[PDB]
């Protein structure tokens, strides 16, 4: 029993993270063989910028030593520092480009020095809600599967509404944004549909059943009702992800919409549902299913 | 700015997990240097849980009748002891990953992280509270006994909680690294119930400020109280006492911010009076009570917004 916001293990990634200084910036770097990620704003022309640097301008730090650098390259947002010396604790890994509203681990980083671990999704607007502080940047967010991890998000900045913003590992944001200071503001946000329910399904699981209901609806009126609550579509595809979940609970992912209409027009009355007076967003089916399951790295 | 809940990179403790079995019975061990740490009720069966003697079931008990693995390798148990209700194995080979480390005892109101283990093998990290009524409120299935709570201040590990089981209600208990049971439970399947859980008082103030580090203030209002007055009110929630340590702990919080503890305590007084309407306060339409003060400061930033 219980329910709780849960990350991958990160010492996988632990392993991976490096102090990268160029002139007055120091931020995190991903040390991957024999190659160092991070940001490119590190170093706006940024071909112009970085035409005009040494190897030797960049200082890389793995725990108390000193990485030399041998060469460097742009990809995207992405710099690419070639070092001396592989990384021996480097991981089995892929670099992949998520859709929003997947999740993932957030190893939140300063100095190359890992401080926290937590779990978040890519919003439908393309921005995370993470928490970082200024030298944050570089930052790696991540899934597991079985030993390999899939590195799908290095952090670039903060908007002006407290929110963040950065790229997939080949350097390319998430979302309208570019790496400079300038007038950016995140899109109007909408809720997951598909992990509000995975997350009511989760709570018939650990024993919250209040909020059922004997009605069913189409897909039709229930995304006409969604539609009003800034929520996001629900799709074909969407209801036979649920499949699983609706067949371990006898609930029908129709039956379970119904349910979820009923609590966006009515609220929940003073009730919760998992510890929670709103309806949580951040729980894909796959996460719910793997924590309903005790899935192991 | 942002503010989530934070769990301690787990990488110094993955490399400490392992699965002990005896019989039929698997669940996990803490390996740290030679010795491997876990629940003594792995010498249990399912019908000695009613009234088991540890100390008769364990005196029949030879050193390979323990099985250890660590990841691929099998560890081999040189010698057995109990300490209360832990069990210690004493292996032949010290763990080359074993990080700087502490058994710590905490109290209420302390906050952690758990790395949930099966079969010696970590499948994930959250973090979590010692309830007032000494239960934790965390996420757990068959086969997590021995998963371990710790912090990471610096680069020293903290253990301070391992595993034993799950209550009626779906809450866990458990034991410091000594073996010594945090509330009035026991390692026996004898009718034990959770007590009645309150609201840890200092550790919503403590978010309270951090909302208002993070630049909002909609819930301040122009009111104060004794000390005494907000924990006659208080006590009707079903919120913890408010003593003077915790007001001397908040001390800093409240210098940072400009607001005083008990200046605090009278919008915290408002909040329970009037609920949220509507708002929330840091992404929560409840508040929160598992950040305690040092959480709060560890995560915001040293300037207000
Ligand atoms: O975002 C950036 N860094 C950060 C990243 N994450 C979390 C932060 C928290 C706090 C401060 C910085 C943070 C940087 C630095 N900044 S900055 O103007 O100094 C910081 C602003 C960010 C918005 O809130 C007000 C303060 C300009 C900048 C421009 C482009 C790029 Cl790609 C990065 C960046
Ligand atoms: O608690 C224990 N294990 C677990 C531990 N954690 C989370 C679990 C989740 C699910 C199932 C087991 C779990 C064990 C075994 N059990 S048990 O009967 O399997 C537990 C009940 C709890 C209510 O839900 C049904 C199962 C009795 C027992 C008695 C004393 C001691 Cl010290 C340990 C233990
Ligand atoms: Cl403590």
């Amino acid at each position: 029993s219980g329910f709780r916001k849960m990350a991958f293990p990160s010492g996988k990634v632990e392993g991976c993270m490096v102090q990268v200084t160029c002139g007055t910036t120091t931020l995190n770097g991903l040390w991957l063989d024999d190659v160092v990620y991070c940001p490119r704003h590190v170093i706006p022309n940024y071909e112009d910028l970085l035409i005009r640097k040494s190897n030797h301008n960049f200082l890389v730090q793995a725990g108390n030593v000193q990485l030399r650098v041998i060469g460097h390259s742009m990809q995207n947002c992405v710099l690419k520092l070639k070092v001396d010396t592989a990384n021996p604790k480097t991981p089995k890994y892929k670099f992949v480009r998520i859709q929003p509203g997947q999740t993932f681990s957030v190893l939140a980083c300063y100095n190359g020095s890992p401080s926290g671990v937590y779990q978040c999704a890519m919003r439908p607007n393309f921005t995370i809600k993470g928490s970082f502080l200024n030298g944050s940047c570089g930052s790696v967010g991540f899934n597991i599967d079985y030993d390999c991890v899939s590195f799908c998000y290095m952090h670039h900045m903060e908007l002006p509404t407290g929110v963040h913003a950065g790229t997939d590992l080949e350097g390319n944001f998430y979302g309208p944004f570019v790496d400079r200071q300038t007038a950016q503001a995140a899109g109007t946000d909408t809720t997951i549909t598909v992990n509000v329910l995975a997350w009511l399904y989760a709570a018939v699981i650990n024993g919250d059943r209040w909020f059922l209901n004997r009605f069913t609806t189409t897909l039709n009126d229930f995304n006409l009702v969604a539609m009003k609550y800034n929520y996001e579509p629900l799709t074909q595809d969407h209801v036979d992800i649920l499949g699983p979940l609706s067949a371990q609970t006898g609930i029908a992912v129709l039956d379970m919409c119904a349910s979820l209409k009923e609590l966006l027009q009515n609220g929940m009355n003073g009730r919760t549902i998992l510890g929670s007076a709103l309806l949580e967003d951040e729980f894909t089916p796959f996460d719910v299913v793997r924590q309903c399951s005790g899935v192991t790295f």
